[PDB]
């Protein structure tokens, strides 16, 4: 009902449309990335530097750091909004990383038609500190995006870019892709 045909656009990029929305593969450095929101995957403080959450963190400076440690103390979150610091993008989104995936990434896709944005990019969720399965991992978020198309969500977000650490995580996403391609 939903899915294109995998194909690659970029020396190392893998990309499909999944309704109108084009979803995307990459192994490289997230914090080098430009996109309206970033997304960090980090502990139920908001204050890891670990893997992926150091190079964010660090890359972001330390006023995020702080505006994520004020925000922790105030409620409990499932995740929190930041600004974008020294990265490349309008927002942070910083979701718990042992936290269910698919759960999170479809927070992260609302949030994002909320403030009327177009593009996101985000990690393997989960495969870092939390040592989620990278399969189940690939299975959840691909999930995420076609319930948000199927129940008619989309509208300002047009992209959405997983950039994985490891070259092993990526051969895992592009075998789902292809198993759900049309
Ligand atoms: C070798 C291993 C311990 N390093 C990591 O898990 C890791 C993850 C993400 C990164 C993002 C930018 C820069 C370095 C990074 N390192
Ligand atoms: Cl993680
Ligand atoms: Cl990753």
């Amino acid at each position: 009902m939903f899915y294109g045909t995998v194909s690659s656009p970029d020396s190392g990029v893998y990309e499909m449309k999944i309704g109108s929305i084009i979803f995307q593969v990459a192994s490289g450095d997230i914090t080098k990335e430009e996109a309206d929101v970033i997304v960090n995957s980090t502990s139920n403080s908001f204050n890891l530097k670990a893997g992926v959450s150091k190079a964010i963190l660090e890359c972001a400076g330390q006023n995020v750091e702080r505006e994520c440690s004020q925000q922790a103390q105030q409620r409990k979150n499932d995740y929190i909004i930041t600004g974008g610091g020294f990265l490349r993008c309008k927002n942070i989104i910083h979701v718990i990383g042992g936290n269910d995936v698919k759960s999170s990434v479809s927070s992260v896709l609302q949030e994002c038609e909320k403030k009327n944005y177009s593009s996101i990019c985000l990690p393997a969720i989960g495969t870092g500190n939390a040592k989620q399965h990278p399969d189940k991992v690939a299975e959840a978020i691909i999930d995420a995006i076609e319930d948000f198309v199927q129940k008619g969500s989309a509208q300002s977000v047009k992209k959405v870019k997983v950039v994985i650490f490891l070259p092993q995580v990526l051969d895992v996403f592009y075998a789902n892709m292809k198993k759900r391609e049309g």
